[PDB]
Parts: C-alpha cells; structure tokens; sequence
C-alpha cells in the first residue's frame, strides 16, 4: 500500500513535501521536494511522483500558508521530479526547467517545463525568486541541478544526493560515473555556509551526506 | 445572420455547447462541444467557430454553472474545433491537443495547444480528467481522436461522427477514406456502454449514429 | 541611481509605464510601453528593463485601475521590450509576440513569448484585444511592429519612432538601414487619425517624431 504524502518544515518559510511510490521488490520509496514561501505566494522545488500527489502539495500551499504555488523548478527529468507536470499546469504553476531537463523529459514521455532556465554550462548559476539554482556538472544525471535557500541555508540536492550512509548508488542507468564526485564537490563549494542537506530518497542531514556521496561515488 | 450560442444539459454535469458560423451557400452551420464539471471547477471539450463564442463559453461555465472552466482538449485541428484558442489561453485555460494535431493546427494558421496529450498510435488511450481519450486511427481527419465520459456514459464523435441519417460525408479533402469505417468501429467497439452520442455537426443521438456513420463512410 | 517607474495617462483608459536603466557613459535611459484597459482587465505594450519593474507595472494594474493584466504583445527582442518576460509569465499574464521576435528573444538570452501572432508579410495587420497591430517591414529592427490604438488614436511606435528632434539614430547593429524610413512611411500612412505618437526612447509627441525619424533614417 502506498504511503500518504506528508510536510515538514525545515526552517521559515521552508517546508518538505515528500511522496511514496510502491516500486517491486523493495516497496515504498519517499521522494522529497520542497515549497518555499516568497511574500504572499510560495514557490515549487520539484513534482511528487504524479499528480495526485503533486495536486496535495498545490492545495497545501493554498490551503494551509496561505500562499498558493505561483511557480516551480525541476531538478531533473525522470518521474519523481516531473511526475506531476500536468497537474502543475492545470493548477495554474508556471513551471521552470533547463532545456536539456526539457529535452529528455519529452524523450521519456514526460511533459517538459513551460519556461526555460539558461543554465548549461558547469558551474552556471542563476538566482531564481530569492534561489540560487547551480548545474554543478553531470552527476545522478546529466540535467542534475541544485536550489539553495540562502535564508535559513538550506541546500536542496535531490537526486545528486544519496541519503544517510548507504554505498548503494540508486538508478546509475543514465548516470554520469566519472564526474559525479566533482559535481557535488562543486555543490558543496558553491553554498558553504549550507548546513542543512536535502537528498529526494532520504531524510533531511547535514553536509556529512555531501562527503559520504562524493565519497561513495568517486573513481 | 449567424445564429448566437447555445447550451443544452446532456447529463449530470455535462453540457452541450453549440456555435454557429454562416458559410455560403449553404447558410449557418452548427458546431457542438462540452462542458464536463469537475468538482469545484470544469473541463471543456472544443472551442466554439471563434475567439467571441468560446469566450462566451467560459463566461457561461464561470457564471452559470460556477465552476470555472480550467482546462480543455481539441479533438482535430479544424476551425470549428481550435478557432478559439487565443480566447482559451487569453482566459487561462490550459490546452490540450495531440502533437500531431497541434502540428497540422500550426500548418493551417491555427493556434496550437499549450500541452500534448501522448496517444499516437491507433488504439491508444489515457484518462484525461475523468474522461477517457481515445485515438480510434483517421477517420474525418487523421489526426481526429474521440472522448467518452462514463458516468453518464456520452460519447463524443465530434466531427468523425456524421450526424442523423444524412449521407454525406462533409468535407473530406483531408480525410482519411479507407480507414474511417474502422475508425468509426473501433470507437463504437471501445465505449460499448454509450448510449448517448454527440456528432460535432447536427444533433445529440444514439448509437443508430455511430452505425450509420461507418456504413456511409465504408469502402 | 536608477530612477523608478512611472505612469502617465495618455488618453481614456490609456496609460503610459516608463522604467530607467544606467547605461554608461551616457547615464539613465527611459523605456515606454502601454497598458490599456479592456473592461475588467487590461493589456499591455511591451515590459520594462526587467523583472522588477515589470512586476511593479502589473501590480499598480491590479491595484490602483483595478483591471489586472490578462495578457501582453511585444514589439521587438530587445530588453527594454522583452527584459521582463518571467516576471509576466509568473504573474499569469498571457504573452505574444511574432514568430520572428520569438526566434530573436531565444537567440539573444531572452525570453519568448508564449503565442505566435500571425503577421510575417510587409504590411500584415492583425486585430487584436481591440487593437491595431502592423509590421510595417524592417526599420530600428527587422522584427519591429507598431501598436494603434484606434480610440484615443494612439499610435506606439516603439523602438521604430525616434524622439523628439534628434537626429541620433540610437543602436542600429541590427537595424535595416535601408527600409526603416519606408517601414515609418507605412506606420504613418497604416494610421492617419492618430496625432499621439510614442516612442520607446523619449517623451509622447504628435505626428512630428513620424516625419523626423523617417527624414533622419532616410536614404
Ligand atoms: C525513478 C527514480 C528517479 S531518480 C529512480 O531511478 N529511483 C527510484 C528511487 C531511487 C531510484 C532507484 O532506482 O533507486
Ligand atoms: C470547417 C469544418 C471542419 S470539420 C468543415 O469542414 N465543415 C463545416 C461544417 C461541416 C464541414 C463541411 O464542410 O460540411
Ligand atoms: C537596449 C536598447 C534596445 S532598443 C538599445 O539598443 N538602446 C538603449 C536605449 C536606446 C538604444 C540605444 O543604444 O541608444
Ligand atoms: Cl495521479
Ligand atoms: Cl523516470
Ligand atoms: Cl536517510
Ligand atoms: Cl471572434
Ligand atoms: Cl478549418
Ligand atoms: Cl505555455
Ligand atoms: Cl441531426
Ligand atoms: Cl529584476
Ligand atoms: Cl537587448
Ligand atoms: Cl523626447
Ligand atoms: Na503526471
Ligand atoms: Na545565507
Ligand atoms: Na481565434
Ligand atoms: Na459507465
Ligand atoms: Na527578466
Ligand atoms: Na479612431
Ligand atoms: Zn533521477
Ligand atoms: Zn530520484
Ligand atoms: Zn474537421
Ligand atoms: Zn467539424
Ligand atoms: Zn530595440
Ligand atoms: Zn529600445
């Protein structure tokens, strides 16, 4: 059976959403996002797994902050991230993505993001209603970008990120081996003072899950 | 003069809307689409002949009905279908066509929609917003798919379903003559349940429509 | 210092946003767009420099002429026309622009419009939410088009019109050199009735700034 969806705050304004999906043999598996509140609307760090869920995370924004999804970013183009798009669109969220991210979205039957972030060399960054988005380079995959909340020093890694202290390296199918290391060493590099680390498939942590990854995952 | 714009209840939340455009020599025409409600909001299937009634449309679903239309599909790229478009996107309605259909939509000066729906090969189909979508193979126009709502069990042919006991195919320059029939079968033989029938051009009938379309269509 | 924004009514229902830019040597620079009202909403001509001044022009829409923005037309892919697309793509303003100013806009790092309008050919017009829009062929641009608003006669001439009696021609990198007083001839013949012009870069004027642009731009 499908766990529910849930929210929890990571700091002001900052909130996780987290959806499960039944994947054989291992079962439910947790996907996070985030909602980042920005006056009086708030703003989308990924889908949940489909639209069901994502329609939750909506109208627990309008619902209970008061502060409906105006807009939101895709980390990258498989289906815990962009899952939910339709469900986006219909809903009113403009929704963001780099073209790559778009490009390999419609490759795999995803729906792309409406409107484009001009991120494609390693180590651009762009500040997106009050985020910092960075491609540190190809890591989980070749589209992976991170958010940075520079308020409370939230960084969201997603997928990049493998949780706790696992070795396993999740779905490596379209995943960049030789450059991954580096792509999080550029994150970690980029937002120091980030002592709050966001992975999709686990719990909240500190930046030791940036070290065990980068470890875990080096040549 | 062409005639004004009509609503009719075809059953439990789900109407009927009719357009007319005045084409010489044969004088004023009708066109048929739905409104389909969903909750607290609506969906629509078809614009009206143009920017002015499918404007009226959304007013009546918004003031009427008081759920406001959010989203809409495109059952072929003809005028009386898509001739609209500007007013939907302009009034915030998310669009939805085929990529095929939007393609041919862009070739004859049409607007396309804002999102694909992902049923390309024949046979084909998703649930789109309580509706079943389905692309029974050309037909009217290659690209034309069909729509069964299966609460009241309403089956919408749209143009690919000629109506009453007429014998003329309308116009054909684009259609598809050799597997219209089959079309028209395979749509017939995938909604068994609908007793309800909606041909774009003439009256709300019964099966006695999807019978006698394939047998004047038929090779 | 970069001044702020500013609004001025040119005619009923018909006003005037101006947003500055530095740029060095010569200091602050003004843009010019239009929001007109249509209702119980409004449109607008062009965005400012950018996202910040654009969201200030949407605001005092919804606020202070209680007609909120519902959707936009762009005269050509520059920033002073198009810097502030993601604002009004976050605020639920509906875009549009020629195909030609898109492919431009995505060219240059900017951002395109949302919808295609269909006017390619030297002296197309097109009817649109009660205006008059015309490409009069290459002048200031190769993309540029020119907004009549047939009411107050009111024609914006954007970035094509030159301001007052100078006799600087302004950045022509991509200017067509020899067709932009032709492309001014047509404007001015395309609307006769309309004795309040304005260009992007100065103050309102009569039909004066016509005939001294397409004297000083001439061949
Ligand atoms: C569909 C997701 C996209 S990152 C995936 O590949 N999964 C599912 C959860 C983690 C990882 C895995 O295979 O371990
Ligand atoms: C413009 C429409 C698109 S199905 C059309 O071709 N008409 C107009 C009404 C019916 C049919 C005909 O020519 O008979
Ligand atoms: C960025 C704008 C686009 S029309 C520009 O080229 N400018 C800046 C203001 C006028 C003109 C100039 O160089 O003089
Ligand atoms: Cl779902
Ligand atoms: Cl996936
Ligand atoms: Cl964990
Ligand atoms: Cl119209
Ligand atoms: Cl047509
Ligand atoms: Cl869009
Ligand atoms: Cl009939
Ligand atoms: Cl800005
Ligand atoms: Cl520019
Ligand atoms: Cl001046
Ligand atoms: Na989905
Ligand atoms: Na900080
Ligand atoms: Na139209
Ligand atoms: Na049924
Ligand atoms: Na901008
Ligand atoms: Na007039
Ligand atoms: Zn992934
Ligand atoms: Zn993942
Ligand atoms: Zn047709
Ligand atoms: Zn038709
Ligand atoms: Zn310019
Ligand atoms: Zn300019």
């Amino acid at each position: 059976a499908e766990k529910p969806v849930e929210f929890v705050k990571l700091g002001t304004g900052v909130w996780m959403h987290t959806g499960y999906k039944v994947v054989p043999p291992w079962g439910n598996i947790r996907t996070n996002g985030l909602i980042i509140e920005r006056g009086d609307y708030s703003v989308l760090v990924d889908t949940a797994w489909n639209d069901a869920q994502t329609a939750e995370i909506v109208a627990w924004a309008k619902d209970t902050l008061q502060k409906p999804i105006r807009a939101s970013i895709h980390t990258h183009a498989h289906s815990d991230k962009m899952g939910g798009m339709d469900a986006l669109h219909m809903l009113g969220v403009e929704t963001f993505a780099t073209d790559l991210t778009n490009r390999l979205a419609i490759e795999r039957g995803l729906m792309p993001a409406k409107n484009v972030l001009n991120i494609s060399e390693i180590g651009s960054q762009i500040e997106w209603e009050g985020l910092t988005i960075l491609y540190p380079g190809g890591g989980h995959s070749e589209d992976n970008i991170v958010v940075n909340e520079g308020v409370n020093n939230i960084l969201f890694g997603g997928c990049m990120i493998r949780p706790g202290m696992t070795t396993s390296l999740g779905n490596i199918d379209d995943a960049n081996l030789g450059y991954w290391s580096k792509a999080v060493e550029n994150a970690a590099n980029a937002f120091p003072d980030s002592q709050i680390v966001i992975p999709s498939h686990g719990k909240p942590a500190g930046r030791e899950i940036l070290k065990n990854t980068a470890y875990i995952t080096r040549p």
